[PDB]
């Protein structure tokens, strides 16, 4: 798996692709890997995002 | 620039499971329109239609009845 | 932060539709080798490793 | 084919030290040749010249004295 740890510490002004890897045999999590405008790759907390996208909002 | 749109078809047609990643690249100097590209299990690459699957993901599933 | 977590050196070149070198930064102290693959899943290679490997075999 | 090659230019200047980061796509049915991307600090993306950097550091430094 290429993902081990997931940050939801991004902004989308900073990601320049985003990249899902389905689960699979040796990954049991899909995997989001956002490419950032330096070309960095770090792995999305995909709920904890939508999570900060609801809480911002009070929905 | 020195990049140019990746995608020259685009299709609508694919079942989710031939699909084994999804990269979606954010319009840019490189292409002004984002692209979906679906990575399969045989390997090959295609772009996917992104108005048909807004269409079929929001439009059709959420605001049509 | 680091994108890679285990290294292998167990992959067939013509499994590999690309390669991407990440240099070295603040939030990943080391350079990271990561393959496609046919599939569409990534692995970090041990450049070491597929080296002394690819000379084994040649002797 | 359903893909192009995304490089459109290729440059043969580059300082190492603006690349954070270097990708090798191999060619395939989207592009009969190998491309080089380079990701620069400040977010550029760049093609390099795979053919010259091949030259320079396997033909000029080891085949040619």
């Amino acid at each position: 798996c290429l993902c081990v740890k997931t940050t939801s510490q991004v902004r989308p002004r900073h990601i320049t692709s985003l990249e899902v890897i389905k689960a699979g045999p040796h990954c049991p999590t899909a995997q989001l890997i956002a490419t950032l405008k330096n070309g960095r790759k770090i792995c999305l907390d995909l709920q904890a995002l939508l999570y900060k996208k609801i809480i911002k909002e009070h929905l």
